[PDB]
């Protein structure tokens, strides 16, 4: 003797001991990315290629 | 003895132990950028290539 079976319910485990049909099916994908920069570019230039007269003690 | 479970409501967790399903689904994007420049140029030049004689003490 088995005990009270339903019959229109849908076959599923109960008690201890019955089965039960798993599907593994397991897709698991994580990523992270992550960037900085910097940049500093500088020229100064100043040239008196010909000075004048007035100007030549400065 | 289960307690009281609706019919119609929707199967949510109520109570301490139940179970429910999470789908991850992140997507966090974070950007930023910025810059700065400054630029200066400067040319002068005064050549008296043929002095006049009344001009040529200055």
């Amino acid at each position: 003797n088995y005990g009270y079976q339903p019959l229109f319910e849908d076959r599923r485990p109960r008690n201890i001991g019955d089965t039960l049909t798993i599907v593994l099916q397991e897709n698991v994908s994580a990523s992270k990315s992550s960037s900085a920069n910097a940049s500093r570019d500088g020229k100064t230039s100043f040239g008196f290629d010909t000075v004048p007269r007035y100007l030549q003690g400065l």
